[PDB]
Protein backbone atom coordinates (compact mmCIF):
# COMPACT_ATOMS: atom_id res chain seq x y z
CA UNK A 1 0.00 0.00 0.00
CA UNK A 2 1.04 3.65 -0.47
CA UNK A 3 1.31 5.72 2.65
CA UNK A 4 -0.73 8.91 2.63
CA UNK A 5 0.70 12.26 3.69
CA UNK A 6 -0.48 12.23 7.34
CA UNK A 7 2.10 12.66 10.09
CA UNK A 8 3.30 9.48 11.78
CA UNK A 9 3.98 10.02 15.47
CA UNK A 10 5.71 6.85 16.69
CA UNK A 11 5.72 6.51 20.47
CA UNK A 12 9.22 6.75 21.98
CA UNK A 13 10.71 3.82 23.91
CA UNK A 14 13.95 3.78 25.91
CA UNK A 15 15.83 0.43 25.82
CA UNK A 16 19.34 -0.51 27.14
CA UNK A 17 22.50 -2.20 25.78
CA UNK A 18 24.63 -3.85 28.46
CA UNK A 19 28.04 -5.20 29.29
CA UNK A 20 29.50 -6.72 32.43
CA UNK A 21 32.23 -4.07 32.34
CA UNK A 22 30.12 -0.97 31.58
CA UNK A 23 26.57 -1.85 32.64
CA UNK A 24 23.48 -0.85 30.69
CA UNK A 25 23.34 2.21 28.52
CA UNK A 26 20.15 3.93 27.43
CA UNK A 27 19.14 3.99 23.75
CA UNK A 28 16.32 5.82 21.97
CA UNK A 29 14.08 3.45 20.08
CA UNK A 30 10.64 3.94 18.50
CA UNK A 31 7.55 1.76 18.50
CA UNK A 32 5.58 1.23 15.31
CA UNK A 33 2.10 -0.24 14.87
CA UNK A 34 1.68 -3.01 12.29
CA UNK A 35 0.91 -1.72 8.78
CA UNK A 36 -2.60 -3.18 9.12
CA UNK A 37 -3.57 -1.18 12.27
CA UNK A 38 -2.67 2.06 10.40
CA UNK A 39 -5.65 1.61 8.13
CA UNK A 40 -5.27 0.39 4.55
CA UNK A 41 -8.18 1.54 2.38
CA UNK A 42 -9.49 2.21 -1.10
CA UNK A 43 -10.71 5.75 -1.94
CA UNK A 44 -14.32 4.58 -1.75
CA UNK A 45 -13.61 3.59 1.80
CA UNK A 46 -13.57 -0.14 1.03
CA UNK A 47 -10.75 -2.23 2.46
CA UNK A 48 -8.01 -4.00 0.53
CA UNK A 49 -8.53 -7.58 1.79
CA UNK A 50 -8.88 -9.67 4.95
CA UNK A 51 -6.40 -11.62 7.02
CA UNK A 52 -6.16 -15.13 5.57
CA UNK A 53 -7.10 -13.95 2.08
CA UNK A 54 -5.37 -12.28 -0.89
CA UNK A 55 -6.05 -8.57 -1.52
CA UNK A 56 -9.05 -6.84 -3.05
CA UNK A 57 -9.27 -8.32 -6.55
CA UNK A 58 -10.72 -5.16 -8.04
CA UNK A 59 -8.23 -2.87 -6.23
CA UNK A 60 -5.33 -5.26 -6.73
CA UNK A 61 -5.51 -7.16 -10.04
CA UNK A 62 -1.76 -6.66 -10.01
CA UNK A 63 0.95 -5.32 -7.73
CA UNK A 64 1.10 -1.84 -9.19
CA UNK A 65 -2.61 -1.41 -9.25
CA UNK A 66 -2.63 -2.53 -5.60
CA UNK A 67 0.11 -0.07 -4.79
CA UNK A 68 -1.91 2.75 -6.33
CA UNK A 69 -5.41 1.85 -5.13
CA UNK A 70 -4.68 0.92 -1.47
CA UNK A 71 -3.65 3.90 0.75
CA UNK A 72 -2.16 3.51 4.22
CA UNK A 73 -3.05 6.17 6.77
CA UNK A 74 -0.32 7.66 8.91
CA UNK A 75 -0.91 7.31 12.64
CA UNK A 76 -0.40 10.34 14.89
CA UNK A 77 -0.26 10.25 18.72
CA UNK A 78 -4.03 9.97 19.22
CA UNK A 79 -4.18 7.31 16.53
CA UNK A 80 -1.59 5.37 18.50
CA UNK A 81 -3.42 5.92 21.76
CA UNK A 82 -6.71 4.75 20.19
CA UNK A 83 -5.01 1.61 18.87
CA UNK A 84 -4.04 0.77 22.43
CA UNK A 85 -0.40 1.73 22.19
CA UNK A 86 1.31 4.13 24.62
CA UNK A 87 4.81 4.36 25.96
CA UNK A 88 6.41 6.09 28.95
CA UNK A 89 10.17 6.21 29.57
CA UNK A 90 11.10 2.54 29.14
CA UNK A 91 7.55 1.22 29.47
CA UNK A 92 5.27 0.07 26.66
CA UNK A 93 1.60 -0.36 27.48
CA UNK A 94 -0.63 -2.45 25.25
CA UNK A 95 -4.41 -2.40 25.84
CA UNK A 96 -6.70 -4.93 24.23
CA UNK A 97 -9.78 -2.71 24.05
CA UNK A 98 -10.40 0.98 23.74
CA UNK A 99 -13.94 2.37 24.24
CA UNK A 100 -15.49 -1.10 23.67
CA UNK A 101 -13.45 -1.48 20.51
CA UNK A 102 -11.28 -4.54 20.04
CA UNK A 103 -7.91 -2.93 19.09
CA UNK A 104 -5.49 -5.81 19.96
CA UNK A 105 -2.19 -4.13 19.06
CA UNK A 106 0.89 -5.64 17.48
CA UNK A 107 3.94 -3.33 17.50
CA UNK A 108 7.55 -3.61 16.26
CA UNK A 109 10.71 -1.91 17.52
CA UNK A 110 12.35 0.68 15.21
CA UNK A 111 15.93 1.95 15.13
CA UNK A 112 16.30 5.55 16.33
CA UNK A 113 16.05 6.85 12.70
CA UNK A 114 12.69 5.15 12.20
CA UNK A 115 13.66 3.78 8.76
CA UNK A 116 14.91 0.34 9.81
CA UNK A 117 13.65 -2.11 12.46
CA UNK A 118 16.14 -2.49 15.34
CA UNK A 119 17.54 -5.95 14.35
CA UNK A 120 18.54 -8.12 17.33
CA UNK A 121 21.20 -10.83 17.18
CA UNK A 122 20.40 -12.88 20.30
CA UNK A 123 22.52 -16.02 19.84
CA UNK A 124 25.21 -15.99 22.54
CA UNK A 125 23.59 -13.02 24.30
CA UNK A 126 21.04 -12.20 27.01
CA UNK A 127 17.62 -10.53 26.83
CA UNK A 128 15.61 -9.19 29.76
CA UNK A 129 12.35 -7.38 30.32
CA UNK A 130 10.02 -6.48 33.18
CA UNK A 131 6.36 -7.34 32.74
CA UNK A 132 3.04 -6.38 34.38
CA UNK A 133 0.81 -9.44 33.88
CA UNK A 134 -1.93 -8.96 36.47
CA UNK A 135 -4.64 -7.71 34.08
CA UNK A 136 -4.40 -10.78 31.91
CA UNK A 137 -6.88 -13.53 32.72
CA UNK A 138 -7.17 -16.93 31.08
CA UNK A 139 -7.57 -16.80 27.33
CA UNK A 140 -5.37 -13.70 26.93
CA UNK A 141 -1.90 -13.59 25.38
CA UNK A 142 0.56 -10.79 26.13
CA UNK A 143 3.40 -11.81 23.73
CA UNK A 144 6.98 -10.61 23.52
CA UNK A 145 8.63 -12.34 20.52
CA UNK A 146 10.89 -12.08 17.48
CA UNK A 147 10.32 -12.64 13.77
CA UNK A 148 12.91 -12.61 10.92
CA UNK A 149 11.17 -9.77 9.06
CA UNK A 150 12.90 -7.66 6.41
CA UNK A 151 14.69 -4.78 8.14
CA UNK A 152 13.28 -2.26 5.67
CA UNK A 153 9.73 -3.67 5.77
CA UNK A 154 10.22 -5.23 2.32
CA UNK A 155 10.83 -1.93 0.50
CA UNK A 156 13.87 -3.11 -1.51
CA UNK A 157 12.00 -6.15 -2.93
CA UNK A 158 9.91 -4.14 -5.36
CA UNK A 159 9.30 -0.88 -7.06
CA UNK A 160 5.75 -0.98 -5.71
CA UNK A 161 6.75 -1.64 -2.05
CA UNK A 162 6.45 1.71 -0.34
CA UNK A 163 5.32 1.31 3.28
CA UNK A 164 8.61 0.07 4.79
CA UNK A 165 9.54 -0.38 8.46
CA UNK A 166 8.48 3.23 9.04
CA UNK A 167 4.79 2.17 8.66
CA UNK A 168 4.90 -1.39 10.04
CA UNK A 169 5.19 -3.42 6.80
CA UNK A 170 6.74 -6.83 6.24
CA UNK A 171 5.32 -8.97 9.05
CA UNK A 172 5.75 -12.77 9.00
CA UNK A 173 5.98 -15.64 11.48
CA UNK A 174 6.20 -19.44 11.68
CA UNK A 175 2.48 -19.89 11.02
CA UNK A 176 2.85 -19.02 7.26
CA UNK A 177 -0.55 -17.33 7.17
CA UNK A 178 -1.94 -15.91 3.92
CA UNK A 179 -2.04 -12.13 4.37
CA UNK A 180 -3.25 -9.59 1.83
CA UNK A 181 0.19 -7.94 1.75
CA UNK A 182 3.68 -9.56 1.65
CA UNK A 183 6.80 -7.32 1.89
CA UNK A 184 4.70 -4.12 1.59
CA UNK A 185 3.12 -5.35 -1.64
CA UNK A 186 -0.24 -6.89 -2.59
CA UNK A 187 -0.03 -10.71 -2.07
CA UNK A 188 -1.52 -11.46 -5.48
CA UNK A 189 -0.41 -15.09 -5.49
CA UNK A 190 -1.99 -15.59 -2.02
CA UNK A 191 1.10 -17.12 -0.46
CA UNK A 192 1.66 -17.86 3.18
CA UNK A 193 4.01 -15.32 4.70
CA UNK A 194 6.70 -17.35 6.51
CA UNK A 195 9.80 -16.80 8.64
CA UNK A 196 11.84 -18.12 11.58
CA UNK A 197 10.37 -17.06 14.89
CA UNK A 198 11.48 -16.97 18.51
CA UNK A 199 8.72 -16.79 21.12
CA UNK A 200 10.49 -15.60 24.25
CA UNK A 201 7.25 -14.77 26.10
CA UNK A 202 3.66 -15.91 25.49
CA UNK A 203 1.49 -15.52 28.55
CA UNK A 204 -1.35 -14.54 30.83
CA UNK A 205 -1.39 -14.39 34.66
CA UNK A 206 -2.23 -18.12 34.83
CA UNK A 207 0.38 -19.69 32.49
CA UNK A 208 3.54 -18.85 30.52
CA UNK A 209 5.18 -20.38 27.43
CA UNK A 210 8.59 -20.27 25.74
CA UNK A 211 9.01 -21.46 22.11
CA UNK A 212 11.51 -21.34 19.32
CA UNK A 213 10.06 -21.97 15.88
CA UNK A 214 12.68 -22.73 13.23
CA UNK A 215 12.02 -22.60 9.52
CA UNK A 216 14.08 -24.16 6.73
CA UNK A 217 14.14 -21.00 4.57
CA UNK A 218 16.02 -17.85 5.66
CA UNK A 219 14.32 -14.48 5.97
CA UNK A 220 10.73 -13.86 4.79
CA UNK A 221 9.46 -16.57 2.42
CA UNK A 222 6.19 -16.75 0.47
CA UNK A 223 5.27 -20.41 0.76
CA UNK A 224 3.03 -22.20 -1.74
CA UNK A 225 0.99 -25.33 -1.22
CA UNK A 226 2.60 -27.82 1.14
CA UNK A 227 5.47 -25.45 1.94
CA UNK A 228 2.92 -23.70 4.15
CA UNK A 229 1.63 -26.83 5.95
CA UNK A 230 2.57 -28.85 9.07
CA UNK A 231 5.35 -30.70 7.28
CA UNK A 232 6.15 -27.53 5.34
CA UNK A 233 9.04 -25.12 5.79
CA UNK A 234 8.12 -23.81 9.27
CA UNK A 235 7.66 -25.50 12.64
CA UNK A 236 4.13 -24.27 13.41
CA UNK A 237 4.14 -25.91 16.85
CA UNK A 238 7.60 -24.95 18.08
CA UNK A 239 9.53 -26.63 20.88
CA UNK A 240 7.73 -25.24 23.94
CA UNK A 241 8.48 -24.91 27.64
CA UNK A 242 5.55 -24.35 30.02
CA UNK A 243 6.35 -25.27 33.67
CA UNK A 244 2.84 -26.76 33.99
CA UNK A 245 3.50 -29.15 31.08
CA UNK A 246 6.66 -30.50 32.71
CA UNK A 247 4.66 -30.98 35.93
CA UNK A 248 5.82 -28.05 38.08
CA UNK A 249 2.44 -26.37 38.51
CA UNK A 250 3.36 -24.03 41.40
CA UNK A 251 6.11 -22.21 39.54
CA UNK A 252 4.01 -19.46 37.98
CA UNK A 253 0.57 -18.13 38.91
CA UNK A 254 -1.56 -15.57 40.74
CA UNK A 255 -0.62 -15.14 44.39
CA UNK A 256 1.78 -16.16 47.15
CA UNK A 257 1.42 -19.89 46.44
CA UNK A 258 3.52 -19.61 43.29
CA UNK A 259 7.29 -19.10 42.96
CA UNK A 260 6.74 -16.29 40.46
CA UNK A 261 3.72 -14.17 41.34
CA UNK A 262 1.96 -13.12 38.20
CA UNK A 263 -0.11 -10.49 40.07
CA UNK A 264 3.01 -8.44 40.63
CA UNK A 265 5.85 -7.12 38.56
CA UNK A 266 8.80 -9.36 37.75
CA UNK A 267 11.89 -9.60 35.55
CA UNK A 268 12.19 -12.25 32.83
CA UNK A 269 15.80 -12.98 31.88
CA UNK A 270 16.49 -15.30 28.91
CA UNK A 271 19.98 -16.51 27.95
CA UNK A 272 20.72 -17.89 24.49
CA UNK A 273 23.81 -20.08 24.90
CA UNK A 274 26.19 -20.81 22.10
CA UNK A 275 28.82 -23.51 21.65
CA UNK A 276 32.43 -22.95 20.50
CA UNK A 277 31.39 -22.85 16.80
CA UNK A 278 28.96 -19.98 17.66
CA UNK A 279 25.80 -22.11 17.23
CA UNK A 280 22.86 -21.83 19.62
CA UNK A 281 22.73 -24.92 21.77
CA UNK A 282 20.58 -24.07 24.78
CA UNK A 283 17.93 -21.58 25.87
CA UNK A 284 17.95 -20.61 29.57
CA UNK A 285 15.33 -18.77 31.63
CA UNK A 286 15.30 -17.26 35.13
CA UNK A 287 13.10 -14.68 36.86
CA UNK A 288 13.60 -11.88 39.38
CA UNK A 289 10.86 -10.95 41.83
CA UNK A 290 11.52 -9.04 45.05
CA UNK A 291 15.30 -8.98 44.49
CA UNK A 292 15.40 -12.76 44.37
CA UNK A 293 16.71 -14.83 41.48
CA UNK A 294 13.98 -17.46 40.89
CA UNK A 295 15.63 -20.27 38.91
CA UNK A 296 13.55 -22.17 36.35
CA UNK A 297 12.50 -25.62 37.57
CA UNK A 298 13.84 -28.95 36.35
CA UNK A 299 11.66 -31.22 34.20
CA UNK A 300 9.38 -33.13 36.54
CA UNK A 301 7.98 -35.81 34.24
CA UNK A 302 9.76 -38.92 32.95
CA UNK A 303 11.15 -38.67 29.42
CA UNK A 304 12.96 -35.36 28.96
CA UNK A 305 16.42 -34.95 30.43
CA UNK A 306 16.10 -33.55 33.98
CA UNK A 307 17.10 -29.94 33.07
CA UNK A 308 15.52 -26.46 33.37
CA UNK A 309 16.33 -25.13 29.89
CA UNK A 310 15.62 -25.97 26.25
CA UNK A 311 18.04 -27.97 24.14
CA UNK A 312 17.68 -30.50 21.32
CA UNK A 313 17.61 -33.49 23.67
CA UNK A 314 14.70 -31.88 25.48
CA UNK A 315 12.84 -30.97 22.29
CA UNK A 316 13.36 -34.41 20.81
CA UNK A 317 12.18 -36.02 24.04
CA UNK A 318 9.07 -33.82 24.16
CA UNK A 319 7.76 -34.64 20.67
CA UNK A 320 8.85 -31.47 18.85
CA UNK A 321 9.23 -33.32 15.55
CA UNK A 322 9.02 -30.47 13.08
CA UNK A 323 11.40 -28.48 15.28
CA UNK A 324 14.00 -31.28 15.00
CA UNK A 325 13.14 -31.98 11.37
CA UNK A 326 13.73 -28.37 10.28
CA UNK A 327 17.03 -28.11 12.08
CA UNK A 328 16.26 -27.66 15.78
CA UNK A 329 18.18 -25.28 17.97
CA UNK A 330 21.01 -24.64 15.52
CA UNK A 331 18.55 -23.62 12.79
CA UNK A 332 16.73 -21.21 15.14
CA UNK A 333 20.03 -19.76 16.27
CA UNK A 334 21.06 -19.11 12.64
CA UNK A 335 18.01 -16.84 12.22
CA UNK A 336 18.84 -15.28 15.57
CA UNK A 337 22.41 -14.67 14.45
CA UNK A 338 21.25 -12.98 11.20
CA UNK A 339 19.05 -10.53 13.16
CA UNK A 340 15.33 -10.57 14.01
CA UNK A 341 12.63 -7.97 14.65
CA UNK A 342 11.19 -7.47 18.15
CA UNK A 343 7.40 -7.89 18.09
CA UNK A 344 5.05 -7.21 21.04
CA UNK A 345 1.30 -7.87 21.12
CA UNK A 346 -1.88 -8.38 23.19
CA UNK A 347 -4.53 -10.79 21.85
CA UNK A 348 -7.18 -13.39 22.55
CA UNK A 349 -8.76 -16.10 20.41
CA UNK A 350 -12.42 -16.73 19.62
CA UNK A 351 -11.39 -20.07 18.02
CA UNK A 352 -9.54 -22.12 20.68
CA UNK A 353 -9.42 -19.54 23.51
CA UNK A 354 -5.63 -19.95 24.02
CA UNK A 355 -6.14 -23.45 25.43
CA UNK A 356 -2.60 -24.49 24.33
CA UNK A 357 -1.35 -21.90 26.79
CA UNK A 358 -3.51 -22.23 29.98
CA UNK A 359 -5.77 -25.34 30.04
CA UNK A 360 -5.34 -29.02 30.81
CA UNK A 361 -1.67 -29.79 31.25
CA UNK A 362 -0.83 -26.22 30.15
CA UNK A 363 -2.63 -24.51 33.01
CA UNK A 364 -5.44 -24.02 35.50
CA UNK A 365 -8.21 -22.74 33.21
CA UNK A 366 -11.46 -24.41 32.27
CA UNK A 367 -12.85 -24.78 28.78
CA UNK A 368 -14.88 -21.57 28.74
CA UNK A 369 -13.50 -18.86 31.05
CA UNK A 370 -10.94 -18.13 28.25
CA UNK A 371 -13.77 -17.37 25.81
CA UNK A 372 -13.38 -13.67 24.90
CA UNK A 373 -17.02 -13.08 26.03
CA UNK A 374 -16.08 -14.41 29.50
CA UNK A 375 -12.65 -12.74 29.55
CA UNK A 376 -14.21 -9.24 29.70
CA UNK A 377 -16.46 -10.38 32.59
CA UNK A 378 -13.40 -11.34 34.62
CA UNK A 379 -11.28 -8.42 33.44
CA UNK A 380 -13.18 -5.75 31.54
CA UNK A 381 -10.04 -4.16 30.13
CA UNK A 382 -7.32 -6.75 29.57
CA UNK A 383 -3.86 -5.18 29.17
CA UNK A 384 -0.13 -5.77 29.64
CA UNK A 385 2.88 -3.53 30.23
CA UNK A 386 6.33 -4.62 28.98
CA UNK A 387 9.20 -2.41 30.15
CA UNK A 388 12.91 -1.98 30.74
CA UNK A 389 14.09 -4.10 27.82
CA UNK A 390 17.82 -4.61 28.04
CA UNK A 391 19.93 -6.76 25.66
CA UNK A 392 23.63 -7.39 26.33
CA UNK A 393 26.31 -9.79 27.48
CA UNK A 394 25.21 -12.86 29.35
CA UNK A 395 25.35 -11.91 33.01
CA UNK A 396 24.76 -8.16 32.59
CA UNK A 397 21.06 -7.47 31.93
CA UNK A 398 19.15 -8.48 35.07
O1 LIG B 1 -3.42 -13.60 14.33
C1 LIG B 1 -3.40 -14.22 15.61
C2 LIG B 1 -2.43 -13.56 16.55
O2 LIG B 1 -1.15 -14.14 16.29
C3 LIG B 1 -0.06 -13.63 17.11
S1 LIG B 1 1.49 -14.19 16.32
C4 LIG B 1 1.96 -15.74 17.16
C5 LIG B 1 2.53 -16.61 16.03
O3 LIG B 1 1.62 -16.78 15.00
C6 LIG B 1 3.01 -17.93 16.62
O4 LIG B 1 4.09 -18.42 15.89
C7 LIG B 1 3.36 -17.73 18.08
S2 LIG B 1 1.69 -18.08 18.83
C8 LIG B 1 1.82 -19.90 18.74
C9 LIG B 1 2.91 -20.32 19.75
O5 LIG B 1 4.17 -19.75 19.58
C10 LIG B 1 3.11 -21.85 19.55
O6 LIG B 1 4.00 -22.33 20.52
C11 LIG B 1 1.77 -22.46 19.67
S3 LIG B 1 1.74 -24.24 19.80
O7 LIG B 1 0.84 -22.00 18.70
C12 LIG B 1 0.52 -20.60 19.03
C13 LIG B 1 -0.68 -20.18 18.27
O8 LIG B 1 -0.53 -19.97 16.91
O9 LIG B 1 3.77 -16.46 18.57
C14 LIG B 1 3.15 -15.28 17.98
C15 LIG B 1 2.84 -14.36 19.10
O10 LIG B 1 1.68 -14.66 19.79
C16 LIG B 1 0.05 -12.14 17.05
O11 LIG B 1 1.02 -11.74 18.03
C17 LIG B 1 -1.28 -11.49 17.33
O12 LIG B 1 -1.08 -10.11 17.26
C18 LIG B 1 -2.34 -12.05 16.40
S4 LIG B 1 -4.03 -11.39 16.63
C1 LIG C 1 -13.38 -5.35 -3.33
O1 LIG C 1 -13.51 -3.89 -3.37
C2 LIG C 1 -14.65 -3.59 -4.14
C3 LIG C 1 -14.65 -2.11 -4.45
O2 LIG C 1 -13.53 -1.66 -5.11
C4 LIG C 1 -15.90 -3.99 -3.32
O3 LIG C 1 -17.05 -3.67 -4.10
C5 LIG C 1 -15.85 -5.48 -2.95
O4 LIG C 1 -16.83 -5.76 -1.97
C6 LIG C 1 -14.47 -5.84 -2.40
N1 LIG C 1 -14.54 -7.28 -2.09
C7 LIG C 1 -14.60 -7.74 -0.81
C8 LIG C 1 -14.57 -9.21 -0.61
O5 LIG C 1 -14.65 -7.04 0.09
C1 LIG D 1 3.88 -34.87 38.83
O1 LIG D 1 4.71 -34.61 39.99
C2 LIG D 1 4.03 -35.03 41.16
C3 LIG D 1 4.86 -34.64 42.36
O2 LIG D 1 5.58 -33.48 42.25
C4 LIG D 1 3.94 -36.58 41.08
O3 LIG D 1 3.24 -36.95 42.27
C5 LIG D 1 3.19 -37.01 39.80
O4 LIG D 1 3.20 -38.43 39.69
C6 LIG D 1 3.91 -36.37 38.63
N1 LIG D 1 3.31 -36.72 37.33
C7 LIG D 1 3.97 -37.52 36.43
C8 LIG D 1 3.15 -37.97 35.27
O5 LIG D 1 5.06 -37.86 36.55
Amino acid sequence: QTPDKAKEQHPKLETYRCTKASGCKKQTNYIVADAGIHGIRQKNGAGCGDWGQKPNATACPDEASCAKNCILSGMDSNAYKNAGITTSGNKLRLQQLINNQLVSPRVYLLEENKKKYEMLHLTGTEFSFDVEMEKLPCGMNGALYLSEMPQDGGKSTSRNSKAGAYYGAGYCDAQCYVTPFINGVGNIKGQGVCCNELDIWEANSRATHIAPHPCSKPGLYGCTGDECGSSGICDKAGCGWNHNRINVTDFYGRGKQYKVDSTRKFTVTSQFVANKQGDLIELHRHYIQDNKVIESAVVNISGPPKINFINDKYCAATGANEYMRLGGTKQMGDAMSRGMVLAMSVWWSEGDFMAWLDQGVAGPCDATEGDPKNIVKVQPNPEVTFSNIRIGEIGSTS
